[PDB]
This record gives C-alpha cells, sequence and structure tokens, in this order.
C-alpha cells in the first residue's frame, strides 16, 4: 500500500521459502547463496522440507551470544541447486530500536500476509517460552501462531525474524550483518 510494503513485498518474493520441520511450517528468509535463518525453535534436522522438497541440510547452528545466551536463530546451509539474492547489504551492523515496521508472512496457512506492527522497540532480554533469550525486537501488534520466522522490515532494511508473542505483543530475534560474514 505505501513504501513500507514495497520494500517487505520485494524481499518476500525473492529471499523466502516454505520450510517444513517436524514442528511445523515456518516462513523462511534466504540471506545469501544457500544460506537460510529460521527460529531456533522449528528443531532443523539433517532433513528439511524447502516449498515441499524434501532437501538436505548441510549445517545448521543455533546463535548464541558471548555471554552463551539463546538468541533464538539457527543458520541452516541448504543442499538446494539455486542461490538466494544476497541481501546481506539490507542487514543492519548494530542492535537498534526502528520505527514504522511490517512484518511478513508466506505459509500454505497464512500466504501473501503483511502486517504495519508499527515502532519496534530493543527489548533485549526476553524468558521465551521459558528460555533466557536477548537481543529481542518487541512490537505492539497481537501475532497468532502461524507467523514464526516472519520476516521484519523497515523501507531498505531486514532487522529479524518473528519468534512469538503474548497476546499483546510480537517478538522478534535481531538480525546482524556479523552473524553472515564468509
Ligand atoms: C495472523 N493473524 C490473523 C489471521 C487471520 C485473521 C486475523 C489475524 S490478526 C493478526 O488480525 O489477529
Amino acid at each position: 500500500m505505501g513504501p513500507g510494503f514495497d520494500f517487505a513485498q520485494a524481499i518476500m518474493k525473492k529471499n523466502t521459502v516454505i520450510a517444513r520441520t517436524e514442528k511445523g511450517e515456518f516462513t523462511m528468509l534466504g540471506v545469501y547463496d544457500r544460506v537460510a535463518v529460521i527460529p531456533t525453535h522449528a528443531s532443523v534436522g539433517e532433513i528439511i522440507y524447502i516449498n515441499d522438497v524434501e532437501t538436505r541440510v548441510l549445517d545448521a547452528c543455533a546463535l548464541r551470544d558471548l555471554t552463551d545466551t539463546n538468541l533464538e536463530i539457527t543458520i541452516v546451509k541448504l543442499d538446494r541447486n539455486q542461490k538466494f539474492r544476497d541481501i546481506r547489504h539490507f542487514l543492519p551492523r548494530c542492535e537498534d530500536d526502528y520505527n514504522d515496521a511490517v512484518l511478513s508472512v508466506h505459509t500454505s496457512k497464512f500466504p501473501n500476509m503483511y502486517i504495519p506492527v508499527g515502532q519496534v522497540t530493543n527489548y533485549g532480554f526476553l524468558n521465551l517460552g521459558g528460555t533466557p533469550t536477548h537481543r529481542i525486537l518487541m512490537y505492539n501488534f497481537p501475532t497468532r501462531a502461524g507467523q514464526c520466522g516472519g520476516v521484519v522490515t523497515t523501507t531498505g532494511k531486514v532487522i529479524g525474524i518473528h519468534v512469538g508473542g503474548n497476546g499483546a505483543q510480537g517478538f522478534a530475534a535481531m538480525l546482524l550483518h556479523s552473524y553472515f560474514t564468509d
């Protein structure tokens, strides 16, 4: 409807796949080459389904900060025959707050879904499903089940992936450029 939705759509149409694990269907953001991200609670194993195609997982790393605290991001390298468009230049370098974000989801259940979530706070610490978690972004939107892995963007930046909510607020794990240096 506006330039926020324009940038979100541009990311969704080229840099997302539908990922299916034994824990459900997730929006999955492809970042560069065959490297993608997904919430760690997706529990990626040796095989994952990508757009309903059986795909070998070449590597999967559940990220933690240097305090050894959960970040709720898993970086997956996929045995896919095609590279993602490289979007690492849209990732923030530092932890920050943002104005006017969009949460975008694409699954069987929620195709072509875009939500204007408004202001995004650097929330920091969250007890997420009982697990201490750092680098959390918060937005005042009542997100539900089905949105995990959704991409959080501003104009020009990809800032996070949706990992949970409390019925009133939604929570995203930060994406930082430093996670994807090769
Ligand atoms: C994904 N949530 C959803 C889905 C269908 C209808 C309404 C909603 S909402 C975000 O407005 O509570």
